[PDB]
DNA sequence: GCAAATCGTCGTGAGACAATTTCG
DNA sequence: CGAAATTGTCTCACGACGATTTGC
């Protein structure tokens, strides 16, 4: 529930309109009640000679780590309460990807009730296919559609 | 010159930052007095898609437009004056490009000394070799160097 | 059984120039 | 002569997922 300065949260919002992503997806796995699991990742990727901006981010932001994947690098933040914590401060001053945020945060409050009712986590599935919608997705295969084909 | 408010420039440094770009290039023209222009730009692409957003900069800035070139647009900003006022107001938010920022803003103030000897030109030729440096240039042609090659 | 991590890849959406022209 | 525009495009540097594993 770390407390984020203003200009701060204002400079990497416009960051992250640029090179962030905030991502829904819906994971297909046994182990889970009902097939699939529910991931929620704020990321910001980079050339990895800049990795240095990705790693003070991770102290800046307080979580979250940076991955490496070649000549390209990501800050990763999969943590659902500190990622509820850092969106809902950062939100305010998106202006690309507010939306996606918001239904980031609406999709986490909730999760639970989601875990209770087979149509509880199909509408939030619902929630998932609009921010790919909004993100320009292009490599999308699990969907709520395909959730839908729980039907068992 | 316009006064910029900080936190629409917080935001725009962040922005810029990420999809932004700011160049210098020399330009090989026999109608200048040194046989090459010295063409500095300030720019922001983004999937035409998404042009609202720079076509929103266009008016906030002041200055400046935005053109397409296909699946993808640029707000494009270079004129002399104007970019010398919006550079000096966003530079101290800049994290990324805030060195090539200031190299321009050093260009654009030894315009007139570069103009009357073939030497102060060379010398601020060498200024944008150091922009190009700091960005990732893939496929510069003329430097201060093929320019160097006008003492003949 | 679920949160969070590990490791990879598709197809761009950018960044960063070049070549040439326009016109006060 | 030169400030600014117009048009083109190379080479990524990204965005945005997917498959599977780890761990309590
Ligand atoms: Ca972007
Ligand atoms: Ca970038």
């Amino acid at each position: 529930n770390t407390k984020y300065n203003k200009e701060f949260l204002l400079y990497l919002a416009g960051f992250v309109d640029g090179d962030g992503s905030i991502i829904a997806q819906i994971r297909p796995n046994q182990s889970y009640k009902f097939k699939h699991q529910l991931s929620l990742t704020f990321q910001v990727t980079q050339k990895t000679q800049r990795r240095w901006f990705l790693d003070k981010l991770v102290d800046e932001i307080g979580v979250g780590y940076v991955r490496d994947r070649g000549s390209v690098s990501d800050y990763i933040l999969s943590e659902i309460k500190p990622l509820h914590n850092f969106l809902t401060q950062l939100q305010p001053f998106l202006k690309l990807k507010q939306k996606q945020a918001n239904l980031v945060l609406k999709i986490i409050e909730q999760l639970p009730s989601a875990k209770e009712s087979p149509d509880k986590f199909l509408e939030v599935c619902t929630w998932v296919d609009q921010i790919a919608a909004l993100n320009d997705s292009k490599t999308r295969k699990t969907t709520s559609e395909t959730v839908r084909a729980v039907l068992d």
